[PDB]
């Protein structure tokens, strides 16, 4: 069996690259919409007896590629795939993980269900907004992280941070920034909200570093950078591995404070960056081309858990 | 167990139909999106220990309204509904019901895989592409047909209907207009293509009547009339249970020659008919009513195969 | 893992023929039956981690065959074998695909979910009498056709098949004419009943080529030939993939005015031949084998569907 | 929901009889073949939101019986019955019931699988071949016992029997005679063959009854009362509550030396009572009525493994 | 459907005060163990058609009374219950709730598994150590809250509660204490490790409230106390629900400045209490009857969220 | 993939015998409880992509094995193992295989469910209880027989052997001993209680070997050694392929007439054989070795049923 990448129409470059990092060709799919709105799905190639790999995630018309993914997986499984696995860099839904006294859908687990029908043998994600949507499956999924390349773009990017401090928006973030933190041996101030605000942790003429798992209206980032500047932190930095961004978003980080909010390329952010100067963008497609190289060859995956490739 | 009624977005004026023939109020929900296109839906009311029908189309933005009737369904399956009714008058992707030389999903499939995980007991649907759509799922499925409506349409319509013709647009269309001839007592004639098309059946001074299940881009009944025009016919009709009318098919209709197309109101068509002025509705909410009455109750549903509510 | 063919008793020529054409050995298997009519199946061979593939097609006694089939599967597939194929050259209950207003089953999704739970994992066949059976699976199905070794009989066998025709006996068959008909760059008439049939499309002096999935009564065909003959052809041809030949059938064809008909040996013909002189018996084994083989090693199948191997 | 008796073509004698003691009609189902030995299946009325019980025995053409009541029960389950029993008195293949040693497949899970996914919620059936095929299915599974009505007609047709004996043909029957011995309060003995066999218990001037749970080929009972005369035992009783009766069965019978063999009516025996006057009849139709009007009811169902309705 | 109500091994008081507050009696069951460790379960009274509700905690040994509870619950599908409830106010192997950069396994998924193929219908449970959870079902869950009586204890305990602090041991404790507080409308601190912790909020002079769902070995309680009197607070409050105390945990609160540790009674707590003189029990029986009564009727479960019974 | 194999904590000298004949080293996990009792498994080497055999005993204390068993498959069915098989030399609550007339949960059904929704793709046991538990799987299990092993002992220990006697200590082990029997060509003799047991077979002066599949509590053996010392055997011998030994067990061992209680080392012995001078362990520790090694290598296993590796 070998390896056949499929891109969908969501993210094609991330698609592209890491098909370039693992010297092959995407795969020859042609998806579409009918007249209709309705996906149109073309195995170009014949998939039979091979490891398929469809690189599709979360974002844009979130619907419209959640469809396109599923009858991509069907399509490969019924066209005797030996395996399929999906490569979900943003997890859609992943914020619908819980009910919480509300007669809402917990919709990350239909979601999970819908995968499991189409017919994928295996997941491949990166920062799950809760780790516990890993058992919303019965197959195996891998949650990669980016605080690898994160540590390496601050290492790179901010001269100053060995006496640098990494800020959690919320309290959700802890165990993300005190890992960060001690990978890098800083302190780590927090923040939450009680309209208002504390932060604890000394940051007076320190730079302070959010790091959070997204930004979708980006408040959250942007409540957390005022109350920094309250507390006289000389500049702020939001790190995030996925940019959503959606409505007010670009105009809010426009007004903010930032000195910079970088995200990790999950999602694609050309469209982004050109109405926002702060936005710089970390590559990831190395640590999804490694895991789905991994996996292929039965390697350990958890290795990427603590190293750059 | 009592009946609660739920919408889509997809079609809020036949679910409002069917609530007002059934005595009852529309169930309270919101249905929205988040500002990263995902969607939203809070059950407003319990419906512990109910019998809960959620109406949804399979029109408009098709996953969109697909993905909110799945998660609508899943919603009231978690909050321990009793049963739980998927009333989907136009079912979506019923057209990816075989692969035929293709490396090509069978949508309908994962379709009802979808409905039947997310928790669907039940599916009442109108006038399905392919019968054998009934077989992919494992729970019942209810096929009304829209016949009895069409032929009270044709009666109250057509003075010259003792006289007329019924036409199948293609090869396929040849059940439906043929149990609609022998219930009128009828002669029927039949159109296929060889960019040439062939019709069999005296039709000259005579009106026909093309009977068809959908008009998506309307080519097919366009082409139809057009032959039908050929071999002299009087006045033609086209009677279809679902308009969907996508890309070029109003101004294909606007430039034809119909003497009325009637579409049933499974989709939403008052802005079809803002820009056309030949398209006519036939109101089916009373059958769909009369069949989600029917299943609360344990009355025959087969009965309305022969019967107008 | 190494391919293994096994053979029920329903077509225990077509079997052999198939291991000939793969240099194989057909598996050791004893199917027999206790005394109280009870199937009684033991593989005499260790079949763990092997490819296997069991040939059965649903003809003769229909049930019992069924039976032997499901018990064959389960028995292999807890004798650990790698994987397992049922290889059903007719599909048993294929007609029973759709309800159509009648309080009937469903049969071929049955026979579909009990071949699941005797744990196939892959079906190969010879066309299903609708395609959407391929959807009653949630494995992959693979759908052959005899189409390429009917254009092979008609060019080898009629000499007139240039200026020759192809007809349908129904509506349902349009698209199997419609393509034997471009692959031979003829003509294609149409037939269907009103007590009466029309038939469209010149055939005077023209030879009449009768094409169909199968003939069960031979009520079809042979009525097709009555109103081809009434419309002056010169011969008429008669060509089915599935010859099941039950009840009045070889009587019918008998009395009829076939020149030919031609069958494939999806069913063993043998003793149908025996009683009329003008069916003839198409191999279609080449085709089967090569399946196999395709699939054994990763190969495209979808090939064949234009090839004749 | 209210009781609905449906009829198998294997027992419609017990069928109507269960009918009559329920004071119902026998559902209105048409069940026939095809030309082509396939299996039709028409339920004639509406059994939406109906307690379904299917009456179907594992005798005569067991795999024809078994398919027309997966058939029934999938009719019925589509057909929205609320809940579907099927009522097996003799369950078939339910001596395949284990591997022991060879490569055979276990086909009463088999057969229990294709009656769980058949759409089955409810097993009925009558001293099962082995206790443990209540463990194959997933739903619950009721396994009444002929003991009563066994005892019964031991106390109306055997004077002698507070000093008679209740021996087992082979050693698995050794529970079912104990039983009966205990509630009889009489002496046990048992037989076990070594072509020789060795009876244990004083049965001289003493009558001997065979209690077993089937006779087939009626081998082991004919065994067992050679060495029960070879032991000077007066006269030679066999009870059965399966009398499949297959093959030298009869004439086993006749040239053999019992003074009865009483069957429970699981199985039709008109015919065989025919051939054989030493053939009498158990009715146990009281038994599976009972425990229909049970279930239906929700009363207890284990109240009549100890008590004669 | 009347409810049945049966306790297990684990928490028999408990049980006994819920069935107190539904006027009903305990269900006759016996559980005991054989010589050989092995669960034995004896149901003592019919349940046919029954609604039955198992009353469980995942508490004392653990993996005996989940066996016990696993065995309880297909013993009452198997017998016909009409649906089964297991009522588990301390959910086993919460914690166990995600993989977060480790071999290991999702423990909770697998208790949630094995409970669905155990037949469980319905889950109710108190306080989920993750509310996720409840998307490892794929039945309903409802997940009742100790806050209403947490909210009674504090003002009926706590003279100066209007003016004391709800304090977090942890970060992942916000969500419950900021709920509290707001529905006291009083201040909360927070409170997180870095060996050193730091405490957030003004607690000078004010009693301290630390609110967290469990104590096990009472680390993070003790900490947290430790801390509050660093910072002057000039009493401390543990409230919780859900004491399992293990191991070290007595003497450390023994140890420790508490001026009480109050706990709800989802665990046995009378052996604790019995070598703790600080520890005080809330009784949430009746948020546990009025929940399976609610659920029993049909009526609103979320009602309890807000109100005490 | 390369077979690893895992101990769990019931049978470590097993685990390590089966590896030493296999060339390997136990695979890298650890297996502890939490202060709580409840189990914590950490696999300590990547398994991804090979071939896990999980070797764990239904012995000691049952539910905290079989909770370890379980968890440990899903760990490596979730870590991306090819292949998890469960080697389960005493399979727990084996003898919870049948109902028989009591509202009794069938436990092994239970367990068998368990094991295949943690992921168990095959299950190798030695001497199931019962052959039919085999049934309750859908996956393969192999059912390995201790009599090459017990032959072997017998050939090799009892020196009279060819005028032995081998005894069944009950009905249901007729079997076993028929077989070991014919395979030394001995005459076998039978014993069943009535508080009294007849003894079928000539015993006088000659060895008696008693021959069962488990002992518990050893009132079956001691029983059936009292009535073979009441018909004047020479020497008594027990065998047994299963040592439970539970409760009163040793005493009656201590206190009974056998001159050897011989067991296999499917049960840890070593404390048993502490206070018991008369029992003898037969390894059988190659048998298992040797079948884990032809399931990895897809030889044959059912090889083992007549030979000794
Ligand atoms: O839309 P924005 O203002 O950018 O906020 C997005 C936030 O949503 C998520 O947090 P959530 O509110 O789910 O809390 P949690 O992380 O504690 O679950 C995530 O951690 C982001 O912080
Ligand atoms: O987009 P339009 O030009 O309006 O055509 C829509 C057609 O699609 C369907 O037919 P299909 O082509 O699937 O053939 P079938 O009905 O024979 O399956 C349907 O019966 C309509 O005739
Ligand atoms: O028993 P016979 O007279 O030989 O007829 C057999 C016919 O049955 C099938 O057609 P069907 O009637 O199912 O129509 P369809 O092909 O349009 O579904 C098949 O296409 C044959 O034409
Ligand atoms: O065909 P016949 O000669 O009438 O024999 C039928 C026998 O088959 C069954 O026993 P089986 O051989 O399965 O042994 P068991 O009851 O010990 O399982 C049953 O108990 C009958 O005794
Ligand atoms: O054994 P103890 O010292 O009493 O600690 C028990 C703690 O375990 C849980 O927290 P966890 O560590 O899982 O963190 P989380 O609540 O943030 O998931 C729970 O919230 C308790 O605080
Ligand atoms: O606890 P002990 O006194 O050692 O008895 C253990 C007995 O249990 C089993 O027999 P069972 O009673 O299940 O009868 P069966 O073998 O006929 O099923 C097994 O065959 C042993 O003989
Ligand atoms: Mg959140
Ligand atoms: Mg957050
Ligand atoms: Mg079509
Ligand atoms: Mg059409
Ligand atoms: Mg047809
Ligand atoms: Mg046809
Ligand atoms: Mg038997
Ligand atoms: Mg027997
Ligand atoms: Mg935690
Ligand atoms: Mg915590
Ligand atoms: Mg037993
Ligand atoms: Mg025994």
């Amino acid at each position: 069996p070998n390896i056949k990448i499929f891109s969908g129409s969501s993210h094609q470059d991330l698609s592209q690259k890491i098909a370039d990092r693992l010297g092959l060709e995407l795969g020859k799919v042609v998806t579409k919409k009918f007249s209709n709105q309705e996906t149109c799905v073309e195995i170009g190639e014949s998939v039979r007896g091979e490891d398929v790999y469809i690189v599709q995630s979360g974002c844009g018309e979130i619907n419209d590629n959640l469809m396109e993914l599923l009858i991509m997986i069907n399509a490969c499984k019924i066209a005797s795939a030996s395996r399929v696995t999906a490569v979900i860099p943003c997890f859609p839904y992943a914020r619908q993980d819980k009910k919480d006294k509300s007669r809402a859908p917990i919709s990350a687990k239909l979601v999970a269900n819908m995968l499991s029908v189409a017919g994928a043998d295996h997941i491949i994600t990166m920062d799950l907004h809760a780790s516990q949507i890993q058992g919303f499956f019965d197959i195996p999924v891998d949650n990669l992280y980016a605080e690898p390349a994160v540590l390496k773009w601050i290492r790179e990017n901010i001269s100053e941070w060995r006496n640098c401090t990494i800020v959690s928006p919320d309290a959700g973030g802890a165990k993300r920034v005190t890992s960060i933190a001690d990978r890098l041996n800083v302190d780590f101030a927090l923040i939450h909200k009680e309209d208002r605000m504390v932060l604890v942790g000394d940051v007076k003429d320190r730079v302070a570093i959010l790091v959070d798992d997204m930004a979708d209206t980006c408040g959250t980032i942007c409540h957390a950078a005022d109350k920094l500047l309250s507390a006289g932190a000389t500049r702020v930095y939001a790190i995030l591995t996925h940019g959503i961004f959606s409505g007010p978003a670009i105009s809010r980080i426009n007004n903010a404070c930032f000195e910079a909010v970088v995200v990790t390329n999950t999602i694609p952010q050309e469209d982004k960056m050109k109405h926002c100067s702060k936005i710089q963008v970390i590559d990831i497609s190395m640590i999804l081309a490694e895991a789905i190289r991994r996996t292929h060859n039965g390697e350990s995956v958890s290795y990427l858990f603590s190293h750059v490739p």
